[PDB]
């Protein structure tokens, strides 16, 4: 199954909550809430490999991993993890983080393909879960 694509955002929640979690002031969190509503995943998907690039209106990132393999990115709000990502079925793959330096909430990611043709991104920091929904372009 396949969630190669280009993902357009129609929902974001919880996205505020797990902004403060991570220690990040109300203002900016307002602003990356704006942000996060203009959110645009492009995936290639070659097997278990992954390339994907997820972007806003001012910034673009670029993430790469192969399923089982250790790979370096950064947490949702910026700092470098080791992350490892596993199959949790079919269509759904989840990913722990663990941060390069120092201690924080314990944050992880999830990408699911539904049934109905839905991309769905899950981040967790701790106890709260933000929730994603994706439609193709
Ligand atoms: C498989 C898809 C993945 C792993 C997507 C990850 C997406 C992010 C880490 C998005 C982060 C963003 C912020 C940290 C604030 C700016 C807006 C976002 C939503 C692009």
């Amino acid at each position: 199954p396949n969630f190669s694509g280009n993902w357009k955002i129609i929902r974001s929640e919880n996205f505020e909550e797990l902004l403060k979690v991570l220690g990040v002031n109300v203002m900016l969190r307002k602003i990356a809430v704006a942000a996060a509503s203009k959110q645009a995943v492009e995936i290639k998907q070659e097997g278990d490999t992954f390339y994907i690039k997820v972007s806003t209106t001012v910034y673009t990132t670029e993430i790469n991993f192969k399923v089982g393999e250790e790979f370096e990115e950064q947490t949702v709000d910026g700092r470098p993890c080791k992350s490892l990502v596993k199959w949790e079925s079919e269509n759904k793959m989840v990913c722990e983080q663990k941060l390069l330096k120092g201690e924080g909430p314990k944050t992880s990611w999830t990408k699911e393909l539904t049934n109905d043709g839905e991309l769905i991104l899950t981040m967790t920091a701790d106890d709260v879960v933000c929730t994603q929904v994706f439609v193709r372009e």
